[PDB]
């Protein structure tokens, strides 16, 4: 199995989901094991913004300060002074995987407990967010804070972008976000054929945990939704983004 070579080759453990929308086709492994969502949240939690909020209200400034700044403000860091509207956090929270743009979003749907209580609306069952960044890409073995699985961050992904959880001009604000995310060269979209588009969000966290959850559209037909994630032995193990691509790389082969 290439799946568990390749576990073997990057002493990691693998959480894979993968389903074309036009067949019903799919590929997993360990499809409903338990990882970090680490940064993937961001994700899933623009998708409640956008289920609550107007385009006009993404228009509303954001005030913040040098103390609302986390460990990871590109964004953020560079506008405390004039603040920043809701949809240019949403930018930088998907594009640039902004800490503080993701918690001000998250204050704006009513924190963790609220995006839980909206993802279990959805028929998202699993997804436990907790915490805020960067705290919640800490997590230790056997705990259920702050992960999902590959089955259900590909699902809760699919239902923002893909059905009519938002209506279409919303999904295509999400959609067109992730296309164009900045941190993800290395993961699925290496993974892919020539002319396939992605649509991705990353995550990094504790035990070397190394995600990428994915819309890909091949050249012709429906989209496939698809999430590899992964972790380490150890609390302090470094990841390798090639897993992903190979990873990615299999998945394009059974599909
Ligand atoms: C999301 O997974 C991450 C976000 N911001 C950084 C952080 O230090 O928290 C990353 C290392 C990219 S992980
Ligand atoms: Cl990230």
């Amino acid at each position: 199995d290439d799946f568990a070579k390749l576990e073997e080759q990057f002493d990691a453990k693998l959480g894979i989901f993968a389903l074309d929308t036009g067949t019903n086709r799919t590929v997993t492994y360990r499809p409903d094991e338990r990882f970090a969502f680490a940064s993937t949240i961001k994700a899933l939690t623009v998708g409640v913004l956008l289920q609550q909020k107007s385009i006009e209200d993404l228009n509303q400034r954001i005030t913040y300060t040098r103390d609302d700044l986390v460990n990871y403000n590109p964004i953020t860091e560079k506008h405390v002074d004039t603040g920043m509207t809701l949809k240019e956090l949403a930018d930088a929270s998907l594009r640039y995987s902004d800490n503080t743009a993701q918690n001000l979003i998250l204050k704006q749907i009513g924190g963790p407990e609220s995006l839980k209580k909206e993802l279990r609306k959805i028929g998202d069952e699993v997804t436990n967010p907790e915490r805020f960044e960067p705290e919640l890409n800490e997590v230790n073995p056997g705990e259920t804070q702050d992960t999902s699985t590959a089955r259900a961050l590909a699902t809760s992904l699919q239902a923002f972008a893909l059905e009519d959880k938002l209506p279409s001009e919303k999904r295509e604000l999400l959609i067109d976000w992730m296309k164009r995310n900045t941190t993800g060269d290395a993961l699925i979209r290496a993974g892919v054929p020539e002319g396939w588009e992605v649509a991705d969000k990353t995550g990094a966290g504790s035990y070397g945990t190394r995600n990428d959850i994915a819309i890909i559209w091949p050249p012709k037909g429906d989209p496939v939704v698809l999430a590899v994630l992964s972790s380490r032995d150890k609390k302090d193990a470094k990841y390798d983004d090639k897993l992903i691509a190979e990873a990615t790389k299999v998945v394009v082969k059974a599909l």
